[PDB]
């Protein structure tokens, strides 16, 4: 019964990815996926069957304590990225390597230097981030991963790998473009940046990352309709950008509610009082808020090469109840956003919010692992539904 309206002007190549970098973790867990007909089956074959052709994963440089306690959130290393990256390819997707140069989450409020670089002076920090950048890249082509484009830092709003003067960033961006760059001329480099509803933000950052000569193919950004405002606004500055500095421009995380409901105990993101909410918290709504940022970046034109929806498949490893029981596992496998062995590296926000999955509401599978009607969104923004 799902509906899907045709994207208009919608090219033929646009990038449909997805980011499912906790889906080493989970397996490890027990999760298991299915395909329309209820078999168990590769989530990464099911993905391409979708009409995805783009697999995001990102990586922490060592997301563990001491001991090797995995800090969880997937517990993204390189290790899992060539894991990842070779079902991804092996399933016919190119791969996008998001490098959050930090040893967990990276975004506006979080670029905590990767413990290794702690205390490193600046030249030596960034020639480290240019050999980490360049070792995993060749570690991912000699395991035949294909690698379509890089992410250089993830939600560089305010900062990166420990640094937050502007100036310094670019530095960075420039050394990480510069491994892509030895590595091959044919990966597109991406800076990622978020709160595109923010006025004059993108415009300043753009402006900035020109005025310090920071080379980069793509301005890459999130956008969360809980929070980043209207769909016109982010074509809006997307556009700007793209025709004042010549660059491709696409949405690097997006996302929806199909349910309102938490599947495994531990408090969901969305939806909740104060976020704006355009689409009605159903499968449907789910679709229709996908296959509008798809117009939205399809509108900008020449451009607009694409979007990842970030995280469909982070499902509950066991149902609400059991949350005791999930508890253990999101321990044990860093199957869940945060374990608590991330506090010594985070203790303001993992420190006290560690657990579980807090978007199991927001895949496009449901909570036992078979996929929505949502998922077909991909194949259809080309055609519309019959
Ligand atoms: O569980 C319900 C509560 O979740 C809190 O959110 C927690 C952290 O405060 C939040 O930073 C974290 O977000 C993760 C990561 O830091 C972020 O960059 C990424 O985009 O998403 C990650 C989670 O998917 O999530 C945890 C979850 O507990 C809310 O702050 C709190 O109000 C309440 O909703
Ligand atoms: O990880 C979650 C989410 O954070 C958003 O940014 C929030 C907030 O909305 C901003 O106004 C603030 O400046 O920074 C915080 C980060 O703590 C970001 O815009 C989203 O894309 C997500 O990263
Ligand atoms: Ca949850």
């Amino acid at each position: 019964g799902l509906y899907v309206e045709k994207v208009s002007g919608l090219r033929k190549d646009f990038i449909k990815g997805v980011d499912v970098s906790s889906i080493i973790a989970l397996e490890e867990s027990g999760v298991a996926f299915y395909n329309e007909s209820g078999k168990k089956q590769d989530i990464f074959k099911t993905l391409k069957e979708a009409g995805v052709n783009y697999v995001r994963v990102r990586i922490w440089n060592d997301p563990y304590d001491a001991n090797g306690n995995g800090y969880g959130g997937g517990n993204n290393d390189l290790e899992k990225a060539i894991q990842i990256g070779k079902r991804a390819t092996a399933n016919g997707m190119k791969l996008l390597a998001d490098f959050h140069y930090s040893d967990f989450w990276a975004d506006p409020a979080k670029q905590k230097a990767p413990k290794a670089w702690a205390n490193l002076n600046f030249e030596d920090k960034k020639t480290a981030l240019y050999q980490y950048t360049k070792q995993s890249l060749k570690a991912m082509k000699a395991a035949g991963i294909d690698i379509g484009m890089v992410q250089v830092g993830n939600e560089t709003n305010g900062g990166l790998a420990g640094e937050t003067d502007w100036a310094k960033m670019s530095q960075l961006f420039n050394a990480g473009s510069q491994a892509v760059r030895e590595t091959d001329s044919n990966i597109l480099v991406a800076l990622h940046f978020t709160n595109p509803e923010t006025s004059g933000r993108y415009a300043w950052i753009a402006e900035t990352l020109h005025r310090h000569h920071v080379d980069y193919d793509v301005f890459a950004s999130s956008y969360y309709p809980f929070w980043h405002g209207t769909l016109k606004n982010l074509t809006s500055v997307l556009t700007s950008v793209a025709d004042t500095y010549g660059k491709k421009v696409m949405v690097a995380e997006t996302s929806y509610t199909y349910t309102a409901e938490d599947g495994d105990g531990h408090g969901n993101t969305a939806p909740k009082n104060g976020q704006t909410l355009n689409n009605p918290v159903t499968v449907q709504g789910q679709a229709n808020a996908v296959r509008d940022v798809i117009q939205a970046v399809s509108d900008v034109g020449e451009a607009g090469i694409g979007v990842f929806y970030w995280e469909p498949a982070w499902i509950p490893v066991g149902p609400a109840h059991r949350l005791e029981k999930n508890k253990a596992l999101w321990e044990t496998y860093g199957s869940g956003w945060a374990t608590s062995y991330a506090a010594e590296y985070d203790p303001e926000d993992a420190g006290k919010w560690f657990g579980g999955s807090a978007v199991d509401n927001q895949a496009l599978f449901d909570f036992k692992g078979r996929p929505l009607p949502s998922l077909h969104v991909f194949q259809y923004v080309d055609t519309g539904t019959p």
